[PDB]
RNA sequence: AAAAAAAAAAAAAAA
């Protein structure tokens, strides 16, 4: 809709029924026009924020990964006050604007198209914000909208969305009023599939009221209830991917590329057949042996055997020899899961590695734990103080105190490396804000535990999976300080390869599409395989949840497995840490 | 005069006449013996710093630019105070010292021979301040002092002064209790050329109680008065100049310079020759597409083709080619300027670009504009608060809150890059410090309007001169949010090229410089010009101004000519700004009482 | 002991009489598997931290230094509360926390074999404290026991203990309450060489009740006492080497290095033997210049000399042909001081440089002063406030409050240089901390001089001991300032150059080993000497100490003369500074009442 | 981390 000379608008509309109805305004052409793209999204003519996104002029072949960068800025005059601070001037991000990154970044970083190299840029400024309302959600499709506009290589609009439970209805958009009457929340992202969404991006929790909610009558959030969710989630996906896609239409872009950027690929073809024929036998023999140092230094000396010739012929390029065999290898051990259903460290498909759960490690401290998975290895510590202490928190959303507060640190030693010691990275702040949330809804109330409580998570060893051991040793610290949980907590990461590998027959043509679900993944199985999600609760309901893929479709049943399996081990899990501690000390 | 055996010591004198005398007193050969120069600068006795000039051994001829730095360090002892911070130290640098890096680097570094590629660095330590004074224009003709006697490839002395309007009177070197009762004050820079002042550098504001004292009788600051203020400070100029110049030759230094630094030009002689002979036609027919898009293309797939052309010709050296380019187009374009009077995208000398104005673009804000300017465009947002929500100030100098903040915003997609969005940069603290000080004598007071204020000015798109566009929305935004303003305020920047052109004749004898004076200049002529000329006020007089020059002289009515133009744009401007609100509005609902 | 399949762990035991006794544990084989080494250590089972190291795969030869790195982390949960700061977590490193990463430092880094070249990181995480327990020396244990448990070219294990003199008895590992009843407090670091404690590392001061302890009938800390005190260390610190060395034997380890790290050596043999066969007496004449400025030039000439002979003959290495330069001329100014007892700028062996001394420098300031020794040049000011300014320190530490606050600063330009200007770095906060105990024994009560002091030295001129410098500085302006001090406190550095060389005689098998010490040396002279040490004190008793060195093993007789030899040059620094000021002045007008 | 050796429009990961 060309509202003026140049300006062009459109509209999605979210119908709750009887909880209301909500309107998404996507407008170009007007503000910030030298940037590759840039939108204004409206939420109720009320919220405003701006979108914008460059490229930079020249490739930049010294690095070998994408580089993308998100920035979120929070201008505190669309709060309508000014800054606390001793300069009265926004300084480093909040916590809230680096989640936020993180949630933009997550679902569009794998859009891209493989082996660009060109700088590429989003900035999200907030401008004006009602103060019953959440802006990221908003952010997300804003950055979308503005990269779809900027004509780069970018696989098609991407929407998301948020939606809560409240009394046997699934709301979109909801405010925080709102939110404090359901039993779940959950933000979900996706795209648009030959007609059908495909979900890309999961981040959910339960509510700090969960717990009285369902002692009032309310449904708990078992596994098929979130399902329900992620299934009703769907059609407002499909609506906002509609209304950027028309954007995109009206204001001239669709085709015509224009600038066209250089891709660079991590090998040659030749390289990798050459590496595939002399190596595949070693490998394949390789990865039969077990135990972990023979296997590794095994692969390390045929790793230098095999850059020792090919290296010579292809006029000194051993970076491409190296990932052709990364690919190889990635190959092999994906055919070897689809077909005899055996892993690389000779465990079965529903099997969890060794578990060992301690407590009171630390002569001093208020509450301790040590909990070990495999090679993962937590340690916990709890502390105690008057609740003038809790956090002082001044910033756009809504929150204004902290009483509870979970730190998560991880050095470089416990991967054996080396590297700078100081600040935390945005991924320690994402791990210690999804521990936090799935340890919430089991708590006291300020009424009758009248205590500021601050919880540190260290990373002593890690193989995978760091956020769920750090739950686990958090649920056993605070049991040892002598907090008076309403129940405990655990959690598990999983996994899934799928492939359309052939099915017995023959002629090539009959093949079907397989799945396959790992339970308590390593590394190496996270980086080779198609999906993981974690899942952490009691024994009764979820409370936080977690998930990333790219695949464009995944059946209901096969979720619904994946989400049953998950439920099995957090129930084994959930055992053993009761053997060590079960009450209150 | 040496007062001891390796010290010198050379003195200046500021005659005020009836307001008093004034001292300046430069010594070397005491402290800090291992720099390559160091001086120690004293005021009335009681006021003391130090500056200190270092250069690198080895040069760095991968940079593209002169790696020139400044530092000044602010020390609380030289108040008699310790730091308020918890750790009891002086931390990052405060706004003042920001500012005053600034004014030392302005008209230092065009003063340093081209192709320069050893680094410079330079720190000035306050030592002792009196409680009534200031230090940056002691700190100005200090650092100056001490390169001069650091025997480095650099242009002569410098000399700067504060001047203050009081009474009719010209005062140097004035003090806070003096400044309050003027109604202008202004820094100026410059050096001594064929025995005349050259004027390089300006920084003036207006004072906070000018519309007081003018109402009281005094004499308002117009175009010509500001020019007979900057006529009045040459001669300190000059005593600053002969006294610096008087210490270097008594402590020996001034010849013999020993150390020899290299220099790296940009492009050599041959390849200037070829890029000409190839792409002069090329280059002069795109400049008359006058289209943007189509001229931007056409001059890309001519530098792209004389690039690839001769690279393989010269055997891989693009840079020296990029560099020619450059240098022939920059050569055209004011070419063409000084013979038919013709712009880049097609104006006259005397042209604005498109202008409009509009508020109340932010929902839930206490006042907002958008100000556009061809293809500069600034978003003003308003906040208002509670008296006590002003910023308390604990630095060195007298200033202890401010009431009215303003914070400029410079993103990278401003102009289509990409960069790190971070904490700013010191560009953005000056161009916010410029816009804040053309808005403070049109305030009202506490008295009749008790609230603290800030304003934020974010440069959605950037081509030339955003401080004076983030002056008129900071205006159109107050008023939208019910400040009553004594007087709207505008800006303007302007532009000039000069040079030695033959007039109709002959002997090759005659040749005289030639200047023309240009109206609101887009980034490109501000890269390829001589100055940059930015002018703000009232329809009455001015409130702010700032110079930077690089020739070596600007007669008086070139100057007065370019005040002039300047006021007939801000009326202009300022009409067209009315004609969107011309009174305040009602305050808005989600404000406090 | 194994207590459980695949851990391991051993004890040590410190028997202090009447005192007490105490226990130190390693643990190894639980915590922390994937780093190289990692050990436990707790101190009587209620004080625990944890130490890892860690090394990466490949090295780097573009640095031409070792890259080690130490990193402390203090835990606030380990004093079991919550941090005070706005964001509720920890932050930048605190004072502590750098001083004792720089005690561990300082012992370790000559301990590796040179020409090394990969990354070595240590961390050491405090877990557990006692409000009455340090943890510093503990940690240096752990750290030494996982760098040995590692398998990496690191030379044995390396023992750390403290000693507090308390009724004439030397009590290791004192407790917060003891040392308040102790006259002298002392960290020494060591290791066992042919069965003998070989000391490597000392920093020791004197409490801040020694006078009126001393008045009360102890015995006051002199040289001999100091002496006494590194003596009755030596058990302690060989039962904390056994117990490491126990522990890396029953946990595998020992043999096996496994891993192979290549060395990068600075220059080849061939390259040395030209060098030396080409410059030998070229370079000799060059240092019998008495003219610093004509010896360096002389020198330079030299180098590019031979670099532009040299260079076409290697295929061209100027680095190594100056590393083998910097050999041969390090090799023949030790040669020259072991044989003729002559230096580089011809002083004698027991010789001070010219000294100067004068105060009220900064015309406002509470107080200050200029102290010059040869080329070393320190500025020293002081500042007066109320009690309530004084430092609030939130730390795991027992200290809480900060009432005498020192800050030291070292710019570039103070040796010529240019570089980054902004927060200090670990040796400025080691170099102020070291002024600021030398300081603390000599200082009214704050019931006699109710104040909050702040000193601030800047090191305006460096070529030797700027440290020492400062606390000579200090002293003058404290006095300047008003206030009474109980004694004036000077500071020296000295030198110590040993080798073992042929006696009047033949055969040549008969060497013998020498030693020569230096007072007050240079910059260089520290660079080519064998051990430095710096004491400071008053006429009566030392207050501060600080000693690095390497050498396996030094006899008393040396130690007791190098001690006298640094009184001597005290008492002749006290009596130089005594002729600017003897009392303290009348208080400034400026500062408050 | 060891050591004397800013000017201009031009973050992802176990690694
Ligand atoms: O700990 C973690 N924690 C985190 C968590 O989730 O919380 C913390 C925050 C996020 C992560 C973590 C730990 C380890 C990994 C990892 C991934 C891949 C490999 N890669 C190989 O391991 C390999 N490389 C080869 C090969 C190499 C060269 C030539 C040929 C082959 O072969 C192989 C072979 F199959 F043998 F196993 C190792 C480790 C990831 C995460
Ligand atoms: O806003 C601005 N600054 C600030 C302000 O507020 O003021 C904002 C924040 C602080 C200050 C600003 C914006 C843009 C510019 C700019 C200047 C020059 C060019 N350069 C050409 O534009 C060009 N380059 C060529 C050429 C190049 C190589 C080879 C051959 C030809 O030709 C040409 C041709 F003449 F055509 F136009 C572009 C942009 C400057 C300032
Ligand atoms: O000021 C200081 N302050 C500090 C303090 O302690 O507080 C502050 C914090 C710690 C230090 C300091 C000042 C200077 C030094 C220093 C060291 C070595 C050399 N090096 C030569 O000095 C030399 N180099 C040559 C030569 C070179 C190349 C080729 C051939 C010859 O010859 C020679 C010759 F020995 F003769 F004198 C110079 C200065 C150290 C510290």
């Amino acid at each position: 809709a060309e509202i003026d000379e140049g300006v062009f608008e459109t509209t999605a509309t979210i119908d709750n029924g009887s909880f209301g109805t909500r309107t998404i305004r996507f407008e170009t052409g007007r503000l910030a026009l030298q940037a590759a793209g840039a939108v204004v999204a409206y939420l109720d003519d009320d919220n405003m924020l701006l979108s914008a996104t460059t490229a930079s002029k020249n490739p930049k072949e010294h690095f070998d990964f994408f580089p993308l960068t998100v920035d979120v800025e929070e201008r505190m005059y669309a709060a309508g006050r000014i800054p606390g601070s001793f300069f009265r001037r926004e300084g480093r991000p909040s916590t809230d604007a680096i989640l936020t990154c993180r949630l933009i970044d997550r679902p569009l970083r794998p859009s891209f198209v493989d082996g660009l190299r060109n700088e590429i840029q989003i900035v999200v400024t907030i401008l004006s914000l009602d103060p019953g309302d959440l802006y990221d959600v908003l952010a997300i499709n804003a950055a979308s909208a503005s990269t779809q506009l900027g004509g780069l290589p970018f696989s098609g609009p991407i929407g998301g969305v948020r939606v809560a439970l409240i009394d046997g209805t699934w709301v979109g958009f909801p405010t925080v009023d709102q939110i404090e009457r359901a039993v779940f929340d959950m933000v979900v992202a996706g795209r648009i599939v030959e007609g059908d969404v495909a979900i890309m991006m999961v981040e959910a929790e339960a509510t700090e009221n969960v717990v009285e909610l369902v002692e009032g009558g309310a449904q708990a959030p078992t596994e098929s209830v979130v399902a329900a969710g992620l299934e009703a989630a769907k059609p407002f996906i499909a609506a906002l991917c509609t209304a950027q896609q028309e954007l995109a239409d009206a204001a001239g872009k669709s085709g015509k590329p224009t600038v066209d950027f250089p891709v660079f690929p991590d090998y040659g073809e030749d390289v990798y057949y050459s590496v595939s024929s002399v190596a595949t036998d070693e490998l394949a023999a390789a990865l039969t042996i077990g135990g972990k140092a023979e296997r590794d230094q095994r692969i390390d000396e045929i790793k230098t055997q095999v850059v020792q010739r090919l290296a010579d012929t292809y006029e000194g390029r051993e970076k491409e020899v190296g990932a052709a065999l990364r690919a190889l290898t990635k190959k092999l051990v994906r055919q070897r899961i689809l077909t005899d259903h055996f892993r690389i460290d000779g465990r079965g498909i529903t099997d969890i590695r060794a578990l060992s759960a301690e407590v009171a490690v630390v002569p001093r401290a208020h509450g301790s734990a040590l909990f070990e998975r495999g090679e993962t290895q937590i340690l916990g510590v709890t502390t105690l103080d008057m609740i003038k202490m809790a956090q002082q928190i001044d910033s756009l959303g809504p929150e204004t105190s902290k009483r509870y507060m979970h730190h998560y640190n991880f050095p470089p030693f416990s991967t054996g490396e080396t590297g700078r010691v100081g600040s935390p990275k945005r991924r320690e702040i994402g791990h210690g804000a999804l521990a936090e949330r799935a340890l919430v809804p089991v708590l006291p109330s300020v009424e009758e535990f009248p205590y500021a409580i601050r919880q540190v998570s260290e990373a002593l060893g890690s193989n995978g999976s760091t956020s769920m051991g750090s739950v686990c040793a958090s649920t056993l610290a605070l049991l040892n300080a002598g907090v008076p949980l309403k129940a405990p907590v655990a959690g598990i990461a999983m996994g899934l390869v799928s492939d359309d590998i052939q099915v017995e027959g023959a002629v090539d043509g009959v093949v079907e599409r397989r799945f396959v679900t790992l339970t308590d993944i390593l590394g190496a199985e996270d980086a080779f395989g198609d999906m993981d999600f974690k899942v952490a609760g009691t024994k009764d309901f979820v409370t936080a949840l977690q998930l990333d893929t790219k695949l464009d479709g995944i059946p209901s049943q096969v979720l619904a497995g994946a989400l049953e399996q998950a439920k099995d081990a957090r129930l084994t899990i959930l055992e053993v840490m009761a053997e060590a501690i079960d009450r209150p000390d």
